[PDB]
């Protein structure tokens, strides 16, 4: 067996607390003015209610706290301007919200759960069965040819924005296989020469992105439309609107593009 | 989400493989994988849904349990990897299903998609997808030798890397850093992706790296292991079998090893 992290339980909030609050309920968060709650916990109105500790940003703790406000509730999206690892520790707790929401009944037995006192995990009043977190491992592609990029609009958001290709992994499936299956299914095309190049949570609602290059081997770009708007081959050297900087398609799109250069040029 | 083909009785002209499955094992009668005719395992009647093929015949899920030969998936590790890949999310599926039986949301029963792999809620519009646990697994390097650790979940002998779960918000770089400091006190650099793997005990997905030493002496967590050391890549220990993914990274770490060396 392999066993989950241990972590501190919750507890009652008091006056010389302080940190991030994420305060949390049915994904969404607490953003009063735009923004991230920060201060001491009479600031905000949350002494005397439960609070998890999820982390820790430059010093200062960062808390979980389950309520919904009356206002200025909205996605963590809202935020992703902030430093990365804060992002990450405000994606946690909207997450974390959700998991204990997820497990107010046992899906095994139907009793009532409660919280673990030693990790992130639900317990059972009845049986002996348990759950953690679950995180969506996710796929996401950067698909060059010689000297293009295959790029897709989604039919969904009419954004304008091209980007690259992405889908969860399926049980009892590789990285690699997903891949190779999510762009088939999406693009009809076979790939080849795939390169991992970092991960990224997303917490929208719990993906974790594995992020990959890969080579164009054969097929036509047949897009299935309930996916996708439009796919096509861009040059290099003349993209479209891209995702913002920052996020991990446009990293796999600029990698694509820097080794176009090294080649082509 | 995808989509996948519903499930369906079984009747007697129906054929391939059989992942009959209850309570995370499966039936292996006389060790063996199912294969045949419906008929043959008196399937006939049963539900089944399709949850993949091999080999141009179909795998099929049941959810049934037997008198006799139900055992763990490991048992058939011995097939080739694909095969093995489908009889665990056969029993992963089995395992998904039992876990969501009630709605966690608001405790009412649930049923299965049509549409595909979920658990769909018979009173609110709440939903679940089968869980997969990323876990990484490392292969720490340091000069011509291998980090190798005994763990003291089971007296086992075995001699084999390190591995751990991904948390909630954080990525697989960050995992590895972090599962490495706390079970082995050292830091490491230059992480290289080499693959990954479903693992289904339960249900684990191992993406596999591969590090150097940066800095930092041997200090183990004493819960999770009996003992940590460097080992030349020629005077190795015991290690775990060469059907998994912790021999593959060993393996690859000490080939290179052997290359400089
Ligand atoms: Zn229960
Ligand atoms: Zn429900």
């Amino acid at each position: 067996k392999i066993h989950h992290h241990h972590h501190h339980m919750d507890r009652i909030i008091e006056k010389l607390d302080h940190g991030w609050w994420v305060v949390s309920h049915e994904q969404k968060l607490w953003l009063p003015k735009g923004e991230l709650p920060y201060g001491e916990a009479a600031n905000f109105d949350l002494v005397g209610q439960r609070a998890l500790q999820i982390g820790e940003w430059q010093g200062e703790p960062v808390w979980l706290v389950q309520q919904q406000r009356r206002h200025d509730m909205g996605s963590v999206r809202q935020v992703i301007d902030l430093d990365v690892g804060l992002f990450q520790l405000a994606g946690r707790g909207v997450q974390l919200a959700e998991f204990y929401r997820s497990h107010k009944y046992c899906g095994y037995c139907g009793h009532e759960m409660y919280p673990s006192k030693t990790e992130w995990a639900m317990l059972c009043s009845h049986c002996r069965e348990r759950y953690y977190p679950q995180i969506a491992p996710c796929i996401i592609v950067a698909i060059r040819r010689d000297d293009s990029i295959l790029l897709a609009q989604h039919t969904r958001h009419r954004n304008g924005v091209h980007t690259v290709l992405a889908g969860f992994v399926e049980v009892g499936e590789t990285l690699e296989q997903a891949v190779a299956r999510e762009v088939m299914e999406e693009s009809g095309i076979k790939v080849k020469n795939l390169r991992y190049v970092t991960s990224q949570p997303w917490p929208f609602p719990q993906s974790l992105m594995t992020a990959f290059m890969a080579e164009y081997d054969s097929g036509d770009i047949v897009i299935d439309p309930k996916e996708l708007l439009e796919a096509n081959w861009y040059r290099y050297d003349d993209l479209p609107l891209l995702p913002p900087p920052g996020t991990v398609a446009r990293r796999l799109i600029e990698d694509t593009v820097a080794m176009c250069r090294a080649e082509y040029e």
